[PDB]
C-alpha cells in the first residue's frame, strides 16, 4: 500500500515528473483514471477516427459528438454509444465546456501536437517571479528535445494537396497585411509525407486526431512515459482514479483510489500512501482534488488561492466562408501546420491556428482557433452536495476574447470581401464559439496556491505539476510551456526536497 512517490495522472506535468523521479532512483507509482491505449478495437485500430466515431471516442457519454466546427458535415456519422472509458472527455460546467484527454499520456493522446514556445516578453509578464533565463536557456530546449518536436518540410508543404486549406488562409491573411508562421509539432512530418505517398498507414491523412492517432503522433506514452518506465523505477496503474487526499499522522500522504473497469463498474477502492505526492491530473483534475481536500477538511491548511485564477487560454473558434475560386480542398491533414501570429502582448493580441476540417468534401470553409489575451478569470468552487468542483465562469467573461478574435478576422474579411459562417456551432447565428476550451489553465497558480516551483502552500512534500499552475494564459498552444515548467520544477524539487 506504500510507495515512496505517487504521481496522480499521466499528462505533461505528470510524465516529466515521473521520468526525473525515476532517474533519481525514487520508486514512483503513477495513477491514471483512463486506459492504457494499446489494444486494437473492432476495426483493428486502437483509436477511432473522426469519420467513424464509436464508444472509444468519448469518456462516458451515451452519444458521439462532431468535432467543434464540423457539426454540419459530421453529425451524419454520430451514433448512440455505451458509456465507456473513451479517450476524449467533454467536461460540462455551467457556461463552459472543457475538453480533456483520458488515458496514459493524457491530453497528448488527443491534441493537435502543436509544440510552441511562448513569447519571452509575455512569459516574463505572466510569471515575473520565475527566472526566464533559466527557462529559455535550459528548460525550453530540454522540453523541445524530449518531446521530439519536429518541423514540416517547406517544399512538401507548398506542393501537397493536404495543406491547401493552410495555403488558402495564408493568401487571404496576406491581403490584410498579416503574415503566417509554421507551427512545430510532435507528429512525425516525415511519416506524414510517406502517408501522402501511400507508403505507410494513414492517420493524420485519414481524418484522425481528436480521438487519437493510430500512427505518427509522438504522444507522451512514446516519449516521457516510455523513458520513465525504462528507468526501472516507475510503474503505471490504469483505470485508477484518486478521490481523496489526506496527510498521514507523520507528514506523508494517503489516498483513496477507485479501480474501475472500462464500463465504469467499481471493482475496488484502495488505500495508497506515499512520502512525496505529485499532482498531474490537469487544470481541472488537480484543482478539484485540492478544493475537495480543503473543503472536506482532509487538507485543512490549503490556502484561499486554491481553485482561483482559471482561464481558457482565451480560446475562441471562428470560421470564414471562402470565395468559390478559393476551395480549401476535400483532403486536409488533421494536423495543423500554419498559424497567424498577431500577438504583440497588447489586448488585441491574437495567435490563431489555421485549423483543418474533417468533412472530406469541399465546404469552402476556413476554420480558426484563436488564442487571445483576456484578463477575465474563473474560480473552482467545491460543491459538498455532489462532491464536485464547479467552475464559476460565465459566457460574458469571454467577451474580451471574442472582441480580440473578431477585430482580427474582420480585417481579413474586409481585405477579401468575405463574410463569416454563422451556422457552424448551432442554429443561433454565432460566428464565434465562446464556451469551449481545449487549453484549461489555472486553478492552482504557481506562486499563489503554491510556491514558485509548485510546492503546495501549507504542506511539505506535496506538489502540483501541470496546467493548473499556469495563470490562465500563455498566448500559444500550452503543452511545451507545461513541459518546460515541469522540468524546471521537478529538477529543483529533487535537489532540495528529495
Ligand atoms: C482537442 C485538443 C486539442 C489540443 N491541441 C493542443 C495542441 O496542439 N498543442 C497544445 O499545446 N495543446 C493542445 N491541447 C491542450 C493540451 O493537450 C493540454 O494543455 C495538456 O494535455 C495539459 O497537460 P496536463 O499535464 O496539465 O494535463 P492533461 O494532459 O490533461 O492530463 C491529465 C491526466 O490526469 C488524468 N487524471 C485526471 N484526474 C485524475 C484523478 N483524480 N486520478 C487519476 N488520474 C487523473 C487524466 O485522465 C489525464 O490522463 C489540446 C487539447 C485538446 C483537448
Amino acid at each position: 500500500g506504500y510507495v515512496p512517490a505517487v504521481v496522480i495522472g499521466t499528462g505533461y506535468g505528470a510524465a516529466v515528473s515521473a521520468l526525473r523521479l525515476g532517474e533519481a532512483g525514487v520508486q514512483t507509482l503513477m495513477l491514471e483514471m483512463g486506459q492504457l491505449w494499446n489494444q486494437p478495437g473492432p476495426d483493428g485500430n486502437i483509436f477511432c477516427g473522426m469519420l467513424n466515431p464509436d464508444k472509444r471516442s468519448s469518456w462516458f457519454k451515451n452519444r458521439t459528438e462532431a468535432p467543434l466546427g464540423s457539426f454540419l458535415w459530421l453529425d451524419v456519422v454520430n451514433r448512440n454509444i455505451d458509456p465507456y472509458a473513451g479517450v476524449l472527455d467533454r467536461v460540462n460546467y455551467d457556461q463552459m465546456s472543457v475538453y480533456v484527454g483520458r488515458g496514459v499520456g493524457g491530453g497528448s493522446l488527443v491534441n493537435g501536437g502543436m509544440a510552441v514556445e511562448p513569447k519571452r516578453s509575455y512569459f516574463e509578464e505572466i510569471l515575473p517571479r520565475v527566472d526566464s533565463s533559466e527557462m529559455y536557456d535550459r528548460y525550453f530546449p530540454r522540453a523541445n528535445s524530449m518531446l521530439r518536436v519536429n518541423h514540416i518540410d517547406t517544399k512538401w508543404f507548398e506542393d501537397t494537396e493536404w495543406y491547401k486549406f493552410a495555403r488558402v488562409s495564408r493568401e487571404q491573411a496576406g491581403k490584410a497585411g498579416l503574415g503566417t508562421v509554421f507551427v512545430p509539432n510532435v507528429y512525425d512530418f516525415g511519416y506524414m509525407q510517406r502517408e501522402a505517398a501511400g507508403e505507410v498507414p494513414k492517420s493524420a491523412l485519414a481524418t484522425e486526431v481528436i480521438y487519437g492517432n493510430n500512427h505518427g503522433k509522438q504522444s507522451l506514452d512514446k516519449t516521457y512515459l516510455a523513458a520513465a518506465l525504462g528507468t526501472g523505477k516507475v510503474t503505471i496503474q490504469t483505470l485508477h482514479q484518486v478521490k481523496t487526499i489526506r496527510q498521514t499522522k507523520d507528514g506523508g500522504y494517503a489516498l483513496t483510489v477507485e479501480q474501475k473497469d472500462t464500463d465504469g463498474k467499481l471493482l475496488a477502492t484502495k488505500e495508497i500512501s506515499c512520502r512525496y505526492l505529485f499532482l498531474g491530473a490537469g487544470s481541472l483534475g488537480s484543482t478539484e482534488l485540492l478544493v475537495r481536500a480543503r473543503d472536506t477538511g482532509t487538507l485543512p491548511n490549503l490556502n484561499s488561492e486554491v481553485g482561483a485564477g482559471w482561464g481558457p487560454n482565451g480560446n475562441i473558434m471562428t470560421a470564414r466562408a471562402n470565395h468559390m475560386w478559393n476551395p480549401t480542398g476535400a483532403h486536409q491533414s488533421s494536423i495543423p501546420a500554419l498559424g497567424i501570429d498577431a500577438w504583440d502582448n497588447s489586448d488585441s493580441s491574437v495567435f490563431a491556428q489555421i485549423a483543418p476540417m474533417p468533412a472530406g468534401l469541399e465546404t469552402w470553409v476556413s476554420l480558426y482557433l484563436a488564442i487571445t489575451k483576456n484578463p477575465q478569470r474563473g474560480t473552482f468552487v467545491y460543491d459538498a452536495a455532489t462532491d464536485r468542483a464547479k467552475l464559476n465562469w460565465t459566457r460574458d467573461q469571454n467577451a474580451p476574447a471574442v472582441n480580440a478574435a473578431k477585430a482580427l478576422f474582420d480585417r481579413i474579411n474586409k481585405a477579401n470581401g468575405t463574410i463569416y459562417r454563422y451556422d457552424l456551432f448551432g442554429t443561433q447565428l454565432k460566428a464565434f464559439a465562446d464556451d469551449f476550451c481545449y487549453h484549461p489553465l489555472g486553478g492552482c497558480v504557481l506562486g499563489k496556491a503554491t510556491d514558485d516551483y509548485g510546492r503546495v502552500a501549507g504542506y511539505k512534500n506535496l506538489y502540483v505539476t501541470d496546467g493548473s499552475l499556469i495563470p490562465g494564459s500563455v498566448g500559444v498552444n500550452p503543452f511545451v510551456t507545461i513541459t518546460a515548467l515541469a522540468e524546471r520544477n521537478v529538477e529543483r524539487i529533487i535537489k532540495q526536497d528529495v
